[PDB]
Protein backbone atom coordinates (compact mmCIF):
# COMPACT_ATOMS: atom_id res chain seq x y z
CA UNK A 1 0.00 0.00 0.00
CA UNK A 2 1.09 3.62 -0.11
CA UNK A 3 0.33 4.04 3.58
CA UNK A 4 1.43 1.03 5.64
CA UNK A 5 1.22 0.43 9.36
CA UNK A 6 4.76 0.69 10.71
CA UNK A 7 5.73 3.28 8.13
CA UNK A 8 3.88 6.59 8.33
CA UNK A 9 2.04 5.44 11.41
CA UNK A 10 1.80 2.56 13.88
CA UNK A 11 -1.35 0.97 15.33
CA UNK A 12 -2.09 0.72 19.04
CA UNK A 13 -2.15 -2.76 20.55
CA UNK A 14 -4.59 -1.24 22.97
CA UNK A 15 -7.17 0.93 21.21
CA UNK A 16 -8.44 3.87 23.23
CA UNK A 17 -12.22 4.18 23.18
CA UNK A 18 -13.91 7.60 23.23
CA UNK A 19 -10.63 9.35 22.46
CA UNK A 20 -10.51 12.78 20.80
CA UNK A 21 -10.53 12.51 17.02
CA UNK A 22 -7.16 14.21 16.71
CA UNK A 23 -5.04 14.18 19.84
CA UNK A 24 -1.64 15.86 20.08
CA UNK A 25 0.94 15.78 22.95
CA UNK A 26 3.82 18.12 23.54
CA UNK A 27 6.14 19.70 26.11
CA UNK A 28 7.57 23.20 26.16
CA UNK A 29 10.87 21.43 26.97
CA UNK A 30 10.60 19.22 23.87
CA UNK A 31 12.99 20.51 21.16
CA UNK A 32 11.12 18.92 18.22
CA UNK A 33 7.91 20.37 19.62
CA UNK A 34 9.50 23.76 19.26
CA UNK A 35 10.24 22.97 15.61
CA UNK A 36 6.71 21.51 15.27
CA UNK A 37 5.21 24.72 16.53
CA UNK A 38 7.64 27.47 15.40
CA UNK A 39 9.14 26.25 12.11
CA UNK A 40 6.66 23.66 10.86
CA UNK A 41 3.21 24.78 12.10
CA UNK A 42 2.10 21.13 12.03
CA UNK A 43 -1.14 21.59 13.99
CA UNK A 44 -2.20 24.33 11.64
CA UNK A 45 -1.41 22.49 8.46
CA UNK A 46 -3.17 19.40 9.76
CA UNK A 47 -6.31 21.37 10.60
CA UNK A 48 -6.21 22.87 7.08
CA UNK A 49 -6.51 19.36 5.60
CA UNK A 50 -8.86 17.91 8.16
CA UNK A 51 -12.48 17.45 7.07
CA UNK A 52 -15.91 18.19 8.26
CA UNK A 53 -16.88 17.80 11.92
CA UNK A 54 -13.44 17.01 13.31
CA UNK A 55 -12.04 18.60 16.43
CA UNK A 56 -8.45 19.01 17.35
CA UNK A 57 -6.98 18.52 20.85
CA UNK A 58 -3.51 19.45 22.12
CA UNK A 59 -2.19 18.45 25.57
CA UNK A 60 1.00 19.07 27.60
CA UNK A 61 2.92 16.34 29.44
CA UNK A 62 4.72 15.98 32.76
CA UNK A 63 7.60 13.62 31.97
CA UNK A 64 9.98 16.41 30.92
CA UNK A 65 11.56 19.13 33.05
CA UNK A 66 10.58 17.95 36.53
CA UNK A 67 8.75 20.47 38.71
CA UNK A 68 8.58 23.11 35.97
CA UNK A 69 7.19 20.51 33.61
CA UNK A 70 4.25 19.97 35.94
CA UNK A 71 3.76 23.73 36.40
CA UNK A 72 3.77 24.01 32.65
CA UNK A 73 0.97 21.42 32.43
CA UNK A 74 -1.15 23.33 34.94
CA UNK A 75 -0.40 26.56 32.94
CA UNK A 76 -1.47 24.91 29.73
CA UNK A 77 -4.72 23.93 31.47
CA UNK A 78 -5.13 27.65 32.37
CA UNK A 79 -4.45 28.54 28.75
CA UNK A 80 -7.13 26.06 27.60
CA UNK A 81 -9.65 27.25 30.18
CA UNK A 82 -9.17 30.92 29.19
CA UNK A 83 -8.83 30.23 25.46
CA UNK A 84 -5.44 31.95 25.26
CA UNK A 85 -3.40 29.08 23.73
CA UNK A 86 -2.50 31.10 20.67
CA UNK A 87 -1.21 34.01 22.72
CA UNK A 88 1.14 32.08 24.99
CA UNK A 89 2.40 29.09 22.97
CA UNK A 90 5.26 31.01 21.38
CA UNK A 91 6.41 33.01 24.44
CA UNK A 92 6.41 29.82 26.55
CA UNK A 93 8.47 27.89 24.00
CA UNK A 94 10.88 30.78 23.60
CA UNK A 95 11.07 31.43 27.34
CA UNK A 96 11.89 27.74 28.06
CA UNK A 97 14.19 26.96 25.11
CA UNK A 98 15.46 30.22 23.50
CA UNK A 99 15.89 32.98 26.08
CA UNK A 100 15.76 30.74 29.18
CA UNK A 101 13.77 33.19 31.25
CA UNK A 102 11.29 30.66 32.52
CA UNK A 103 12.65 29.11 35.68
CA UNK A 104 9.67 28.98 38.06
CA UNK A 105 5.89 29.30 38.21
CA UNK A 106 6.13 33.06 38.58
CA UNK A 107 8.01 33.34 35.32
CA UNK A 108 5.35 31.24 33.58
CA UNK A 109 2.83 33.69 35.03
CA UNK A 110 4.82 36.69 33.67
CA UNK A 111 4.31 35.31 30.14
CA UNK A 112 0.49 35.38 30.59
CA UNK A 113 0.63 38.92 32.14
CA UNK A 114 2.78 40.11 29.27
CA UNK A 115 0.25 38.59 26.88
CA UNK A 116 -2.44 40.59 28.62
CA UNK A 117 -4.37 38.10 30.77
CA UNK A 118 -5.02 39.85 34.08
CA UNK A 119 -3.32 38.75 37.29
CA UNK A 120 -6.57 38.13 39.13
CA UNK A 121 -7.87 36.20 36.17
CA UNK A 122 -4.75 34.06 35.90
CA UNK A 123 -4.45 33.37 39.62
CA UNK A 124 -8.14 32.49 39.83
CA UNK A 125 -7.91 30.16 36.82
CA UNK A 126 -4.65 28.65 38.13
CA UNK A 127 -6.39 27.68 41.40
CA UNK A 128 -9.77 26.74 39.99
CA UNK A 129 -11.08 23.15 40.17
CA UNK A 130 -11.99 23.50 36.52
CA UNK A 131 -8.27 23.76 35.81
CA UNK A 132 -7.68 20.79 38.15
CA UNK A 133 -10.01 18.53 36.13
CA UNK A 134 -8.34 19.82 32.93
CA UNK A 135 -4.92 18.85 34.35
CA UNK A 136 -6.33 15.39 35.15
CA UNK A 137 -7.65 15.09 31.59
CA UNK A 138 -4.19 15.74 30.16
CA UNK A 139 -2.66 13.21 32.48
CA UNK A 140 -5.37 10.66 31.84
CA UNK A 141 -5.09 10.99 28.02
CA UNK A 142 -1.32 10.42 28.23
CA UNK A 143 -1.77 7.37 30.46
CA UNK A 144 -4.41 5.96 28.08
CA UNK A 145 -1.69 5.50 25.49
CA UNK A 146 1.57 4.62 27.33
CA UNK A 147 3.16 7.91 26.37
CA UNK A 148 6.93 8.18 26.86
CA UNK A 149 7.65 10.54 23.99
CA UNK A 150 6.63 13.80 22.42
CA UNK A 151 5.77 15.14 19.95
CA UNK A 152 3.01 12.64 19.39
CA UNK A 153 -0.26 12.57 17.57
CA UNK A 154 -2.98 9.95 17.89
CA UNK A 155 -5.96 9.62 15.61
CA UNK A 156 -9.23 8.26 17.04
CA UNK A 157 -7.28 6.57 19.82
CA UNK A 158 -6.20 4.00 17.27
CA UNK A 159 -3.30 5.31 15.19
CA UNK A 160 -0.08 7.07 16.03
CA UNK A 161 1.84 9.20 13.58
CA UNK A 162 5.33 8.03 12.77
CA UNK A 163 7.33 11.00 11.50
CA UNK A 164 10.69 9.19 11.64
CA UNK A 165 9.39 7.35 8.54
CA UNK A 166 8.82 10.48 6.36
CA UNK A 167 11.41 12.36 4.21
CA UNK A 168 13.01 15.32 6.00
CA UNK A 169 15.07 16.83 3.19
CA UNK A 170 12.34 19.36 2.59
CA UNK A 171 10.43 20.79 5.51
CA UNK A 172 7.36 21.67 3.48
CA UNK A 173 7.20 18.19 1.99
CA UNK A 174 7.48 16.73 5.49
CA UNK A 175 4.50 18.76 6.71
CA UNK A 176 2.19 17.93 3.81
CA UNK A 177 3.14 14.29 4.10
CA UNK A 178 2.43 14.49 7.80
CA UNK A 179 -0.86 16.26 7.29
CA UNK A 180 -1.98 14.04 4.40
CA UNK A 181 -1.25 11.08 6.65
CA UNK A 182 -3.47 12.42 9.41
CA UNK A 183 -6.10 12.90 6.73
CA UNK A 184 -5.75 9.31 5.49
CA UNK A 185 -5.86 8.05 9.08
CA UNK A 186 -8.95 10.10 9.70
CA UNK A 187 -10.92 8.58 6.80
CA UNK A 188 -9.91 5.11 7.92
Amino acid sequence: AQYEDGKQYTTLEKPVAGAPQVLEFFSFFCPHCYQFEEVLHISDNVKKKLPEGVKMTKYHVNFMGGDLGKDLTQAWAVAMALGVEDKVTVPLFEGVQKTQTIRSASDIRDVFINAGIKGEEYDAAWNSFVVKSLVAQQEKAAADVQLRGVPAMFVNGKYQLNPQGMDTSNMDVFVQQYADTVKYLSEK
